[PDB]
Formats: structure tokens, sequence, C-alpha cells
């Protein structure tokens, strides 16, 4: 079936901005996850899936009769597609049940561990999703084999269909760098979004760098995937040796043995791949991922053991069953236990990327410290495995259940607690007419409160007005906010609620993260009236203000805009389309093509444009609200050319004459062009849609104002 | 960026499920275009149109002054895409805007009709859909060039995607036959369901079939398409005749100056295509199919001269500007006006598709009688014209304005008036007490009633419960429909009514489509009473009764299901898989994916299955509505492998005994093996699930059983 894919494989995607809709939901328009949940027995699913790790099925026999490692690993696979880039993947939608990541190499026997988890899904229902399970039993088996957990907290509603996510341009599982499609260029610069080596993996390759077992070059590729999934040097080492401390990997035998991934098993199959013609094909016999290394004497139980081993003795390189390249300390007995023969002891083993833990300079000497004071070790692995898993779920207040911890972390983008009355709609009405007569204009009040509010992204629930960082480093400095206009606004705001706050009695005072918001919607009603409409845009109070101490820098960095093309801004020259990074921010923003269609129209019109540009300003009446935008752009009587300077610029002219009435980029003009985009901005530029294009700009307005507020939720 | 498509070609695509969404639409949930256009003024529209047929625009000069000729063809291209064989296709959802259609070889230049069209649209808005105007431009253009029409309905609301349809599987824009993807195989047959010759034309290829200029065997391709756009010998004439009493085509220079196709077309072309290097690319110059044929002696007035020239004079084959095959009449007369030189004159010209009228032999008598009948020829192409724009809307009951025909034609399938009081609530009870102290089981009732309404179709909106059509040739003897089985419920259901109706004071009766869908109803009670619930299932009465006269018996055999997966049925070997064809099946029923999932986990312990085969019928309590489909189909306990005997069968076997408990089909198992369907087989499966799965099957029961329902819309 030749599909518009096929024929036009360069067009725009909107698809991608209409997932997640209702009809693909078998849940009911009112059911809502959090409630459910908070009714959920939680210890009651802790007992069944204590007893679970040790309930052995035949099918998939448990190594040393605990499933514990294999959900350890389930856990961490699930939480380990995050990129810090873009805050896509992650556990917090449940997305390693779905295409492709079901199927992706790194997640092969996962969907034994799944399966193994159906009869406790099925016995609870929709009290506990997907998503909150795959993490829960993780820090269940964790608990079972005596580590400590930092907490745990419920609320990832499950999802129903894959999320669109640029995971490579590979054509090839497992692909080598180097290749048409490579990921690398440079001295082994990974392309952002990207946070893994090759197609298919979480983070890097066991073996070493592009198969090249050498702890040191491997320690690179280490760190900058994990500083790609938001994790320091201390986590890193936390973390790889906190989860090695338990199983074991399987290769008992050739690859070539391992049959189809799930999707593309049969479908007696049943939703399971890799079926192994390898002896029993499970257990003693299993194949995963080809390399066959036990990292413990206590496999089943939480040691310090991986660095006793690691720095107790000297390693020699070797080859697994599959040929695969591993390590082995050749002086010691055999000390480790086998998975299911009783008689049989092995020596210690390592993979290349364990021993980058002890031969990378810097990384040594956090092992040593985690090997000299297993403590801290423990310590350490807690608080970044609560963070692995818990990194996608947003702000605090999204967090349920009775074993969410109290202790505030800064990667949280904390927000302080409100301990005092909100104003009312009256108070709201008189700081609207405050902000009004102070001389702050349509396109500073809307600019301001967009650029505030338009950091919020679904895809880990980062960003938003809330906390108003946006007068805190490095907000305040990024270009997209234009600094020094952004600082005068602010003074302004600054001193308006200081006098209003001071005049209050009883408590009653307004943070700036709201007032910056109010102020934007005053801008909004401002320009309604300008264009002679009488609307009230909606406002909930609440925010709070987060101080610079609350707020990490470096984290930040990845919210910056460096496209937004609501505000016709490009930092710099990048190979993707600006339309293409259009329709991601309208994705991240949670929009679809209608509300993302209004909301630049809109936006246009009221002078959002960084630097005042001119740029799709299609309209005599800057800082009115009117659907002049649509009308303009679709006025046949204008010719449309590309400049001679820049090929990404327009110049719009009357077709008969020759003046030039306006300019654009393709931002603009996609909206001219490609046929859906093009059936949407007829609809607001009908002679009968000014009250509807005022009526849907109000409320895409109100709901990027709102992105963040899970406490409202 | 690698999608799951490539990875996985050929997995089951459920997006075509959940198109046509909320999320994709920006009108708002609660808008009601019949409503809108209810309210238009449809005599002003008509009158901005007839204006707009000589208002010539410089950026496309109109053709002898007259845009109508530009018009009839874009109207006719419209409804032109029709396959009986699925409904897919035709005018109704204004589909030509949208990619692949508005870039079709066939359709080029339409872009420019439709842009001279966006002036009127702006002005009348939401209040007359895209949908719509095209045809009525099409019925302004003739009667501004003084043809009479058979009239007009409005009704068709706006679509804001591209439909998914199976236009064929060649990847080469009007690849000629026996390429690798070949829609031909045999004697020149067409594989359903398709109803053109070549990817990207309408119907036939107006050289003569692969491009060879033999009128008779280019017939044999006319008769074959149009009978898959259900248009008999006399309808495809008058057509053919009629549409080419106006305008001309287009080819006055090399094909090679005409640029990329609108999809592929720069943004500044905003929405155009087919940019053209010929001399001023425009107007004298165009080029469109290659072409350069001008019919009559009166291009922009209804005649009679289309058959005056192809019978008055004899043809010589010769070539036009680009090199295409065309035919001259030998030794006339330059009678013919140039489009926009007053003092050039042309011989008549004629496609070899013109001339399959007069040398295929019953097509020749056809013309011949219309040729000496003028009032027949316009009478037939005035009632082809309706039927061709008209065939996708559905029941009269859809159709609204001022101009409806009030003539009913077989072709519409119709539904007599209901002239009598309808049952109403007591009467239905007391109807359902009867049905179920018949004797009649819940596998006949319910069976029976699927088997009624399972026939609707959302692309055309044929089909449905409505006129108890089951009760007729040829419904009563499809395979599917199980002809024995069903004749003795329905002697039953017969006999109930006539005693039901025998009692009755006023004119107090109840029709023989309502009680068969009655009959469902109570079914399902007694089902869900067997399974120890409550449940009362709506009904709406208001059904009648069509007679065997007003059932055209062979437009009919295009709505027998060969496949039903509802029905575990499959009436023989078929090229795609059987999960595919279930989700065709649910596309043309309008079912969301999980709509289909209940749907059927509900059907087959109801026991619908054609033939009462045991395959999928997962319970041990038959005939009681319950949740056991997806509780055992998702038991890890059971283990399935296909049948020796037949691949498509699949024995679930206890994994630790060999016990047989179950057999299944693809249909059944691709709930336990696809990702996102077995994700919805697990919410029915789940042990708080089972009063969401009756109510949410007695929903889908009820859509289904309502979909025809147009007369309360
Ligand atoms: C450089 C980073 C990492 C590499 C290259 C890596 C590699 C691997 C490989 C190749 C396996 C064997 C899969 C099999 O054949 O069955 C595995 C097992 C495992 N990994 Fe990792 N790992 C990494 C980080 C992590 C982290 C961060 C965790 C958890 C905190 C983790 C926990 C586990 C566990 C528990 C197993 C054992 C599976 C079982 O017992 O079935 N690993 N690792
Ligand atoms: C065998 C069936 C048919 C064939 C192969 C066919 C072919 C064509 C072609 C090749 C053109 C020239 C396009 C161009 O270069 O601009 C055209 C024009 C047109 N056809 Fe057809 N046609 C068919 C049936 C129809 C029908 C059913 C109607 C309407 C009832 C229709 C009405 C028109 C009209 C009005 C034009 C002229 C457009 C103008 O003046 O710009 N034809 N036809
Ligand atoms: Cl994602
Ligand atoms: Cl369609
Ligand atoms: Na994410
Ligand atoms: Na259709």
């Amino acid at each position: 079936g030749t599909s518009n894919r096929d024929w036009w494989p360069n067009q725009l995607d909107l698809s991608i901005l209409h997932r997640h809709s209702s009809l693909s939901d078998p849940m009911g328009k009112d059911f809502n996850y959090a409630q459910a949940f908070e009714k959920l027995d939680l210890a009651a699913v802790k007992r069944d899936l204590h007893a679970l790790m040790t309930t052995s099925q035949d099918w998939w026999p448990a190594d040393f009769g605990h499933y514990g490692g294999l959900f350890i690993r389930m856990a961490w696979h699930s939480a380990g597609t995050y990129r810090t880039a873009d805050g896509r993947g992650g556990a917090g939608e449940g997305q390693q049940r779905f295409a492709p990541l079901n199927s992706w190499p790194d997640n092969a026997n996962l969907d034994k561990a799944r399966r193994l988890l159906w009869p406790i899904k099925q016995k609870y229902g929709r009290a506990i999703s997907w998503a909150d399970l795959l993490i829960l039993t993780g820090n269940v088996a964790l608990e079972s084999m005596g580590f400590k957990t930092f907490g745990f907290a419920g609320g990832r509603a499950d999802t129903w269909e894959p999320e669109d996510v640029y995971w490579g341009s590979e054509k090839i599982w497992l692909e080598l760098s180097g290749g048409p499609n490579s990921r690398y260029s440079g001295d082994r610069q990974l392309e952002n979004p990207l946070a893994a080596v090759q197609m298919g993996l979480i983070y890097v390759n066991p073996e070493g760098p592009d198969g090249n077992p050498d702890p040191v070059a491997a320690a690179r590729d280490i760190r900058d995937t994990f500083a790609r999934m938001a994790m320091n040097d201390e986590e890193t080492v936390a973390l790889i040796a906190g989860g090695h401390t338990f199983g074991k990997t399987h290769g008992a035998g050739p690859a070539s043995n391992v049959g189809a991934e799930p999707e593309a098993a049969g479908i007696e199959a049943q939703g399971l791949g890799w079926k192994s013609a390898y002896r029993t094909g499970k257990g003693a016999d299993a194949i995963t991922s080809g390399l066959e290394v036990t990292w413990t004497t206590t496999p089943t139980q939480w040691s310090h053991n991986f660095f006793e081993n690691l720095f107790g003795y000297e390693w020699e390189l070797t080859k697994s069953p599959d040929g695969a390249h591993q390590w082995v300390a050749k002086g010691a007995d055999a000390v480790i236990p086998d998975a299911f023969d009783p008689s049989k002891k092995h020596r210690p083993t390592m993979l290349t990327t364990d021993l980058s833990l002890r031969f990378d300079p810097a990384y040594e000497k956090i092992s040593r410290r985690f090997h000299e004071n297993p403590e801290q070790f423990a310590d350490a692995f807690a608080r970044a495995w609560f963070k692995l898993t818990h990194r996608d779920m947003g702000p605090r207040a999204r967090y349920l259940g009775p074993e969410v911890p109290a202790e505030v972390l800064l990667w949280q983008d904390p927000i302080p607690a409100v301990d005092h009355p909100l104003i009312d709609a009256a108070d709201a009405a008189e700081l609207k007419a405050k902000v009004l007569a102070s001389g702050l204009t349509v396109s500073q009040l809307v600019s301001t409160a967009w650029a505030a509010a338009s950091t919020f992204r679904g895809s880990d629930k980062r960003g938003g007005a809330n906390g108003a960082r946006i007068r805190l480093a490095p907000q305040k400095d990024w270009e997209a906010n234009q600094p020094e206009q952004l600082a005068a606004v602010l003074e302004t705001l600054e001193a308006i609620r200081t006098a209003f706050n001071g005049a209050q009695r009883g408590g009653k005072q307004v943070s700036l993260a709201d007032l910056i918001v109010l102020a934007g919607c005053a801008g909004v009603e401002q320009a309604a009236k300008n264009a002679g409409h009488a609307v009230t845009v909606p406002f909930a109070p609440g925010r709070a203000d987060a101080s610079q101490e609350q707020t990490d820098v470096e984290s930040m960095a990845v919210l910056e805009p460096v496209a937004d093309g609501f505000r016709n801004y490009l930092k710099g020259k990048y190979r993707v389309p600006a339309e293409v990074l259009l329709v991601d921010k309208a994705q991240l923003l949670t929009l679809s093509a209608p509300e993302m269609t209004v909301l630049l129209g809109g936006l246009r019109v009221l002078g959002a444009n960084v630097g005042q540009s001119r740029h799709g300003v299609f309209t005599a009446r800057e800082q009115a609200l009117t659907n002049d935008f649509f009308v303009n752009l679709l006025d046949m009587g204008t010719e449309w050319k590309p400049t001679a300077a820049d090929a990404d610029v327009f110049e719009g002219r009357d077709r008969a004459t020759g003046e030039l009435k306006w300019t654009g980029t393709r931002v603009d003009l996609v909206f001219g062009s490609h046929s859906q985009l093009r059936a949407l901005a007829e609809v607001y530029g009908s002679a009968d849609a000014q009250e509807k294009f005022v009526r849907d700009f109000v409320a895409v307005w109100n709901k990027v104002m709102n992105l963040d507020r899970f406490d409202l939720a």
C-alpha cells in the first residue's frame, strides 16, 4: 500500500500532534489514574511482588531461584532511555511495553520479565499502571535482597500507543559508528538529542566502544551518555556498581540460536520474542546479551562485593560462549555460584565497562571511596536510583502514595510551599489594571509571559512559569528572552508587586510567578480590547517563587529554546527545517495542530517576536488581537518569493503592482503551504471567524499558562 | 528518523482507527455542520459562483473567458475517486484538498480551480464545506452554461486530514501495467478494491490502455472502471459525452516544462503546483494532461455538438505538442474556437476514449440514441451527474437544503417513510419478552442482529439494519449470514411481528427492521442475565422495511462480507492476512481500537461465530456476557501453536499437562500478540473489569445498531 510518506518522504508530519486521542484510550473520558492509585493497597502489591521474586516459572526459570536481578534490569532499562536534551524517553509512560522499545536488542528477554508481572497487573487492574508497576517491581527486588531504597512515588499514568521519538537514523540494529547514518562526527561527538552509542542500546556497548575492549576508552562513552541522561560521575559509578551487585548476564551459547524480536515474532509467540534454539532455550541455557558474567559471590543479596572483586583481583581478557569480549580474574578461586547447579562454582568476571570504574582516573577516585566506605556507596546508589526512576515525573505535586521521600532534591526544580491566602478575582482585576496603567505594552506583557511559560515540556514535565525562574540565572540571560527588555519588564512588575503586597492585611500576597502570568493575561485582554472585544482571560493563582539556591543552573541549560517558531526565533543554523522544529516545540508544549495554528497567528499580531522582527507580522494593527495573520497570509493577491540574501526569508509582494507588503520565514509561510495546516488557517481566516479566533486564542493561551500546574490537577 | 514502519513494515497499523479525532479538528466538539448549512443562504452562494465563472484571474486566465469547463472537471475529479468495492473515495469528504489526491497527475491544475474558490469559501465560512462547495460549483458551472441540473444536496462535512485508502502498490506515478506492483493480472483483471487503471488516474488513460490508442480496447477499461464506480453503460456514455460537451484539454508544449506537484513544491508556491516554464505557463500556454483537444464549436455552452462531431467525421490519429496520442477530424474545416485568440479556429478533435463511445458496439447504440434524441441525452446526463456527485452521501435523510430532488432513486437504497405511531418503552419490553419466550437462543438473536447491522460502512454510508434487507435477496443468501439458520430466525420473528401488529389499535405497528434489532438487544440482555448482570440495552425504534423492488441486487453485492473477524469468518484465502482485514472492517464500521476489542471479545462468548465454530470461544459459559475471552486469552498457563493441517488455526494447550484447552484463528490471537491490542485486552481481562467490559460492550453494540440512523441525527 503506497502512502503519503512514500511519495513525499520529506513533508512535515503532523500526526505526532494527534497521538494519545480519546479514541485510542480504553479508559473512560473521566478516568483519573491519581485517584485510582491513591486507593491502591500499595503494601499488598509489594507483598505479592516480594513473593514473586522467588516463585520461578518453568517457561523462564529464575537464576539463583530469584528474579531480582532480571527485574532491576527491567526497571533500569525502563528509566534508561531518558535524554536530557528533549526530556523524551524515561519510565514515566511505560513505553517499554510498546514498539520499538519492547524489541530493542538491549531489551532482550525483558518481555519475559513483563509477562511474569501480568498476574499482579491483572489482580490490581487500573489502580496500578504498568508504568508504575515496572518501577515498583525494581524497588521491591532491591528491598527483597537487602537494599534500603530512598522511596517511591506513584502517578505515572499508562499510555496506549508508541510515542514519536527520534532514536537515530541508522537502518540496522546496533550498527557500528561511521556508517552512512552515523550518530557520531568530529572527535567522537554524539548528535543531539541522542544519548546512546548505537541504535537499540540503552547507553553504551558492554564490550567497549564499537566492540573495542579498552576500559579507558569505554569510560569516555559512559561518561558522555550518562551525562546526556542527566547523571554526573558520582551518580554513574553508584548506579553501575549498584546494579551489577546483582544477578548475571546471559550468554550460554551462540547468538545465531536466538530468533525474532517480539515485533517480528509469529503470532503464536503471544507477544514474546528471542525464542532460542540453544539447548532448553532458557534458564541455564539462556542467551540475552551473549556475555557470560556473574559479578558477585551473593548475586541475590546486597553486598560490597562488586568493588571487593574489582579492586581485589587483576583482570585478563577472555571470550564468552558467543565470542564476546569480557574479563576474568585467573588467580581467583571458583568463589562465584552457578545460577542452577549447586555443585558448580566459577571465577569472578567483569565487563569491559565495569573495569572502566577502576581504570578511568576520575571514576577510580569515586570507586575507591565507595569500596572503602560501602555505606556511602549504598546512600549514593539509593539517591541515584530514585533520581533515575523519577527524573521524568515532573513536579513533586504529581508524586503519589505513602513512600514519597520527604527530602526535596535540587534536580526536582523545587517550588516552595505556599503558606498564605491567594489573591481573588477582584484582586486579579485590580492587578491587571495597575499593570496596564504602568505603561507596559501588550507586546512586552505577552512576550514576557510567553517566555516564562513556554519552557514547559510534556516529555519530562520540566519547565513552565511556576517558580519565576525567568528572573534567575540562566533564564534571565537567554537570548530568546531578550535579556535587557526582560529586565525592564520584571523591574516594573516587581514594583507593582511590592506596592500591592505592602497594602495587604491578613497575610495575603501575590508571587512574582503569578504576577508575570497575570500581566500576560492583562496584555491579551488589552489586545482584545484594542480590536473592539471585551474578554476575560482566565487566571489561576498559586504559583510560588523559587530562589537561585533552589535552581541548578547547569540542568536548566537543556530548557533553553534555541528554536521557538512561536517567537519566530532560531538561535543558529540547523540541519532540520524551521517548520519541523516548530512542530517539535508544539509537541513538547502538548499542543494539537489547531492549537499550534491559532496560537502562532495570535502571537504574531501581538508583537511576541524576538527582536521586534516584522517577519510574519501580517497586520496593520499590531497589538490588537485579530485574525489578520490568516486573512493576509491566505490572500492570493500577494505573491511570495525567497530573498536573494536569505532563502529562508520570503517577500510578499502585490501580484499586480510589485509593491512589497510583508516578509516572512518558513515558519510563517508553512501555514500557507502545507495542505493540512492551510486547511486550519482557512478556518481562522474566514469572514465568520473573528469570535472563534479570539475564543480559541484565549483557551490555548490559558492552556500554556497552566501546563505545569499539577497543584491544581 | 527511523520509524516502527521501517523496522516492522508488515505489523498491523491501528492509526487508521484513530484518524479524525477531536485533536485534529479545528471546530469545537459540538460543531454541527448540518445546522450551519441549513442556515446558509444557498441562493447567495450560487449568485457569487455565477459571477466567478467569468471573472478571470491573471495568474490562471479563464479559457474562452469562462471557468465552467475547469470547474466541471474539478467536480467530476472530486467524485471520481469512488470505488463501489469499499465505498472509499468520492466527493463526500472533500479529500481532493489533501494528499495524495491534491497531487495526483490527473488532478493537475485543479489546485488552481480550488484557489479560485477561496474568496467564496472565506466569505461564507463554516456554513458551507469545501466538500459541498466543490460539487455546488460544478452544478453552477453547468447551469451558467445552459444545462439544467437534476438538483443538489448539501451536508458533506469537511474532514481535516487524509483518509487512509489503498490506492494501489505502485511506487511510480502512472506506472504502466505488468510492473512488480502490477494492479493487473490474467486477462486484464484489475485487482479489487481498485477502480482506476494506473496510479494517479481517476478512471482510464485518455490515450488508450497503457498508452495504446485503440478505442475498442479503451472501451473495455472504461466499462470496467465505471462499473467499479457504480455506473452502467447508459450512465457512462451520458457522463463522458456530457462532460466533453464543455471546455478543453491543455497540452500547449512539452511536459518537461511542468514542475513539482503541490505536495513537492517549494513553500513559496503557497499550496499550488505544476508551475510551467512553457511560455507564459498558463492560459493559451497551459499544460495539464499534455493532450490538446477541444470538442465542440461552443465550449462554453450546452449543445448537441459532441455526438454531431463524433459521428459526423472520420478520425485520424495524430500527436499533441507533448507527443500524446489524440484524434483529428478527416477533411474538416477549422470550426472550433480558440480559447484566447478570436482570429484562430481549429479542426474538431477527440480523445481515444471519446471514440470508444462510437467504436464499442454497445456504446455506439447508446451514443446513436442520444445523437438522435438529445432530450434523452440531456435527462440521462442530468441524472447521472446527480448520481456521480451524491453516490457516497448515504441515505436521503442526510440530504440538506432547498434543491434536493424529490424523486427517490434506486441507487439510494431507499427506505420508505414511516407513517404510523412507533412502539414505546412498554411495547418494547413486551416484544423482548415474546422474543425470549419463543425459544430463540442468545446466539441466534445476537448473530442475526449483527448480520443485519454490520453491513454498514462509513465510507459511503450504505448498509445497516434500516430497511430489513437481510430478509431480501441477496443478503438472505450470503454465506456469512448462515442462510438456513437466518431463515428460521426470521420466520419466528415474523410470526411475533404479525401477532403484535394484529393486536394493535390506532395505526401502531412494528417494522421487521426494528424487531430484528430489538430481538438482538433482548439476546444481549439475556446473555447479561446468564452471567448474573442486570443490564438494559438501549433501543431506538423507527426503522422501516424496504421492498425487494427498492433493493438493487447487483449494487448490494459489494456489501457482502467476505471477511468478518467479528464472526470469525473468511470466505476464502486472500493475499491480506486476516487481522488486516479485521482492522479494515473496524474502520468501515467506524470503530476505534478499544471498541473493536470489546466488541469482538463479547461476540465470541455470545456465540456469534459463523457455523458455531469454537475458534476464539474462550469461555466455559457460552451465551453469557463475560470478559472470559480476555482473561483466558492472556493466561500464560496456555501455550499456542499453529496446527499441522492449517497454519492459520492455532491450538492452545496447557503448558504443564499438554491438554488441549482451546483453538483460535489469527483474528483471535492477534489480541494476545500485537503490543497495542494486547494492552487493550489487558484492561478488559483485569480482575476489576467485568463491569466495565459489560458496559463498554453494550455501548458499542448500540453504536453498531444505530450506525445508519440518520433519521435520528
Ligand atoms: C555502562 C552502563 C551499563 C552497561 C554497559 C550494562 C550492561 C549490562 C549487560 C550487557 C547485562 C547483561 C544482559 C544479559 O545478558 O542478560 C547487564 C545486566 C544487568 N545490569 Fe547492567 N549495565 C549498565 C548499567 C547498569 C545500571 C545503571 C543498572 C542498574 C542500576 C544495571 C543493572 C543490571 C542488572 C541488575 C543486571 C542483571 C540481569 C539479570 O540478573 O538478569 N546495569 N548489564
Ligand atoms: C473515460 C473517461 C474520461 C477521460 C479519459 C477523460 C479525460 C480528460 C482529460 C485528459 C481532460 C484534459 C485535462 C486537461 O489537459 O486540462 C479532460 C477534461 C475534461 N473532462 Fe474529461 N474524461 C473522462 C470523463 C469525464 C467526465 C465523466 C466528465 C464530466 C461529467 C468530464 C468532464 C471534463 C471536462 C469538463 C473537461 C474540461 C476541463 C477544462 O475545460 O479545463 N470528463 N477529460
Ligand atoms: Cl517518549
Ligand atoms: Cl476516502
Ligand atoms: Na520522557
Ligand atoms: Na467514500
